[PDB]
């Protein structure tokens, strides 16, 4: 069956709350006891959104190796992804540490850093080429080295360099600038365009370390990416594309951080951008 037609039913039963609490209720719960320590309190933008100590990301440092941020590894589709909080004034040095040390190639954001009229993240990257970022903390320079700016996304080129070695990568940032301060989009074709930007670009590949993936806590719109990114990978890969089942997919994701989708809304969306992107992956 089309997930379309399932969406069909779901819609005209008027049952989006009712599965959402259903996988709410389902979800894995595991300890995070070294997110709630009290010497890591200011690295933590929200007091409920907490990696679990199972698949957390260390930050290679002997002081205090904590940082928000899980490793969500999906087995069958042969796909791992970082997700992570917005990062805070006293973690955006934290944040490229954790970039350097993981091999990662891309970061995407999915958040403006003003939404609503209050602060959703730090600005953590520069905005002119010669004005360049110096985090003393974990001793990186961060440059600009070019930016595209387009109507639903704009991709920066960055130049990270460990002060400490001299050695130097190329980051790519992806910033998904069209989200609306309330609800998801009325469309999934800008979104889907700019997965598709960043699959094109080898972030996702298995020749670099996991995407780093944010928004303001790291589980709503950052969910979002990596269950439709996933559902769309195991529909190429089946025998039967009928077999894919979202909301077992989304479970297996929440074994590895929690809250993956924050909203009913949120989940009707994945669905409708699964829907809409399978009319490529099956031939067209
Ligand atoms: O009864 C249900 N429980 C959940 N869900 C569902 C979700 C994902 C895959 C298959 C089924 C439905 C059945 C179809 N429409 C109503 C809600």
């Amino acid at each position: 069956m089309e997930m379309e037609k399932e969406f069909e039913q779901i819609d005209k039963s008027g049952s989006w709350a009712a599965i959402y609490q259903d996988i709410r209720h389902e979800a894995s719960d595991f300890p995070s006891r070294v997110a709630k320590l009290p010497k890591n309190k200011n690295r933590n933008r929200y007091r409920d959104v907490s990696p679990f100590d199972h698949s957390r990301i260390k930050l290679h440092q002997e002081d205090n190796d904590y940082i928000n941020a899980s490793l969500i590894k999906m087995e069958e589709a042969q796909r791992s992804y970082i997700l992570t909080q917005g990062p805070l004034p006293n973690t955006v040095g934290h944040f490229w540490e954790m970039v350097w040390e993981q091999k990662s190639r891309g970061v995407v954001m999915l958040n403006r850093v003003m939404e609503k009229g209050s602060l959703k993240c730090a600005q953590y990257w520069p905005q002119k080429e010669e004005k360049e970022m110096i985090f003393e903390d974990t001793n990186l320079k961060l440059t600009l080295i070019s930016e595209d700016i387009k109507s639903y996304y704009t991709v920066r080129q960055l130049e990270l360099e460990n002060l400490t070695t001299q050695e130097t990568r190329e980051i790519l940032h992806f910033h998904y600038t069209t989200w609306p301060d309330f609800g998801v989009p009325e469309s999934p074709a800008s979104f889907l365009n700019f997965l598709f930007k960043v699959r094109e670009s080898g972030s996702l590949s298995p020749e670099h370390g996991p995407v780093v993936v944010h928004c303001s806590a790291g589980i709503g719109r950052s969910g979002t990416f990596c269950l439709a990114d996933t559902c769309l990978l195991l529909m190429d890969k089946r025998k039967d594309p009928s077999s894919v089942d979202i909301k077992k997919v989304l479970l297996e994701m929440r074994k590895f951080r929690m809250g993956l989708i924050q909203t009913a809304d949120q989940l009707r969306f994945s669905y409708l951008a699964v829907i809409e992107g399978a009319k490529f992956i099956m031939g067209d």
